[PDB]
């Protein structure tokens, strides 16, 4: 299970464009031993890792998708198994990440053996951590298209889903006074995040 070895040097050499030394956020959806979509994001230099997992507790994914991200499951049918693994083995030793909430980050980093990344905790308000999540939305909704399932918050209220790299960007523009400048890039080739499937033709 997992990458193959000539996958594994991809992402190793794919690896090489993170800056080790610059602010790095993540975040991810779905809870830490489960995750589904995983985000780190260098705001200075624009560079994001941006990959999705099929998750293993359907029935948990389930109420994550009505509460939280709106994902549909069977769109991530077609991600690879381990990517998560092989890609936190493949972070720089040391590393400094920052996140909204760092005790599921940690969980997750430890639980895979990265002890010895350090965390940056964050502790903004639920909203005071979401002000500029229509702006980010507005500017970057083109780099996941994968929440496509209603968001919902007694009684219920309809809610934008959360993204695990529009947080990223969304919580550090509330650190940094708004939107940065530099365009992002992706750090991950597109091939290694789905497998590539031909739509069907309507004939
Ligand atoms: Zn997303």
């Amino acid at each position: 299970a997992g990458l193959t070895y000539s996958q594994l040097m991809t992402l190793k050499d794919a690896m090489l464009q993170l800056d080790p030394n610059a602010k790095t956020w993540m975040d991810i959806e779905g809870r830490p031993e489960d995750p589904v979509e995983i985000a780190l994001y260098q705001p200075s230099s624009g560079c994001y890792i941006h990959f999705f997992r099929e998750p293993t507790d359907l029935k948990q994914f389930k109420q994550d998708a009505k509460y939280s991200h709106g994902i549909d499951v069977t769109d991530l049918f077609a991600t690879q198994p381990g990517l998560t693994s092989a890609v936190i083995d493949a972070l720089p030793r040391n590393m400094v990440i920052t996140c909204q909430g760092s005790d599921d980050i940690r969980k997750l980093l430890e639980s895979q053996g990265r002890k010895d990344i350090k965390l940056i905790d964050i502790a903004l308000s639920k909203t005071d951590s979401r002000k500029y999540e229509n702006a980010v939305w507005d500017q970057y909704k083109d780099l996941c298209h994968m929440h496509t399932g209603v968001v919902v918050e007694g009684g219920k209220e309809e809610i934008t889903p959360h993204c695990a790299l529009m947080d990223c960007i969304m919580f550090d523009a509330a650190v940094s006074g708004g939107l940065n400048t530099s365009v992002l890039r992706a750090v991950l080739p597109r091939d290694m995040v789905f497998r590539t499937s031909t739509p069907r033709v309507v004939l």
